[PDB]
């Protein structure tokens, strides 16, 4: 009979779709992903950020951003060098918002950063964020390149 | 038409099961999995002995357990730092076993270990085990928070 | 109802394969794969060529070949060691080909290689080669045991 050949597929199906939730849970963890936060990921490759925004995105994630001193630690452990973040001031300069819509809350600012600096000869100021290795931020070009770093839900 | 596309369906399932079980395959890989042997993941982070039993079980590993020295160099090199091995004394003090049954076939207990200790303020002695950064085995709370790693078949 | 039900199977199909796919893209990302590069994997351990071969084969990949400097170093940076290349002069001595079929277009051996030497008691000279520590390479036989190193396309 038709109908129970497609009861047993729709079975199948089920199964599938639930062993695809366990790849991915399994990934996940063994990415680094703790229990109940946000899971960072990089391919540790240095781009400009356009093109981190577009690569995070085709993944369905997006750029990485931290919103506490936890979150700051696990970018930081996770890209293990300057990496951008998913907060800039382009629009309005000195109104740094994330790409995810709204004003900046936590940060972890250099001394003296951030500085809008032209002088780095790219053109524009600094316009991006990038978590430095020893986890504190500095605004810089968002022509620059650095690393990908992104985020998936908790 | 009905049957044809129920007998395409099939395919498309069929071929799906494949291209997962290749994915499972490429990530057991890139996980470190030596051919024909067991191996062992971890997110780095520590909870209590319940915790990391139950997180195992949802990714449908096992709390890892060392049946020999090669096992047990693998779990402390993917490990880092003191982590919960699936073996507790807390069906019979003083006796050792698997959290899959059975008692223990190796050992690689500290000197002095296990003691049952009281004085941790946790409560109770020490039913659990942690493999510690050199390898030894110290017994130590199950209420106390160590390093998840779990174990998926050869 | 028959054919709402296949119509919401298709769907349902549809949906995983979409997944999936995002799946592996994700993996990739994670396991280091740069943008619109091939990619190079290892799970570290040591076999003898036709093992490699087979277990590449078993991932849907090939054994890994560097076409280029760039390439080369990718290799050499995931092995981390010597590690076989998919690079043979089996089918005829002194003329290497890819196991994906040709002759050389890139090479970067070591001085004095390659010299099919026949003093390592394995038998036979050697016909396959890896690539070692500092990326230059080295003739050796292919019944001796170096790093599985597969690639996938870009
Ligand atoms: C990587 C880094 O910190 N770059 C900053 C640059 O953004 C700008 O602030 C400049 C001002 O002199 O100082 C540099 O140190
Ligand atoms: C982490 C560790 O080793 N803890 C042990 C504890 O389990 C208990 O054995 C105690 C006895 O005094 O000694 C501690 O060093
Ligand atoms: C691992 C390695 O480099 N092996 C080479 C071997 O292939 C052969 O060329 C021999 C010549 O005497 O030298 C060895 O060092
Ligand atoms: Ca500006
Ligand atoms: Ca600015
Ligand atoms: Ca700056
Ligand atoms: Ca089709
Ligand atoms: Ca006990
Ligand atoms: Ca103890
Ligand atoms: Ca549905
Ligand atoms: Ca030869
Ligand atoms: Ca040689
Ligand atoms: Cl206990
Ligand atoms: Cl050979």
């Amino acid at each position: 009979a038709i109908e129970v050949k497609l009861a047993n597929m729709e079975a199948e199906i089920n199964t599938l779709k639930s062993k695809l939730e366990l790849t991915n849970k399994l990934h996940a963890f063994s990415m680094g992903k703790k229990s109940g936060k946000k899971f960072f990921v990089t391919n540790h490759e240095r781009m400009p950020f356009s093109k981190v925004k577009a690569l995070c995105s085709e993944l369905r994630g997006t750029v990485a951003i931290p919103r506490n001193a936890e979150e700051n630690k696990a970018i930081q452990e996770v890209a293990k060098t300057s990496a951008f973040l998913g907060i800039t001031d382009e629009v309005t300069e000195g109104q740094f918002m994330y790409v995810t819509g709204g004003r900046l809350t936590y940060s972890n600012w250099k001394k003296d950063q951030p500085d809008d600096w032209y002088g780095h000869g790219l053109g524009g100021g600094e316009d991006c964020v990038t978590i430095v290795d020893n986890g504190l931020w500095n605004d810089i070009s968002c022509q620059a390149s650095h690393t990908a770093v992104c985020e998936f839900p908790a």
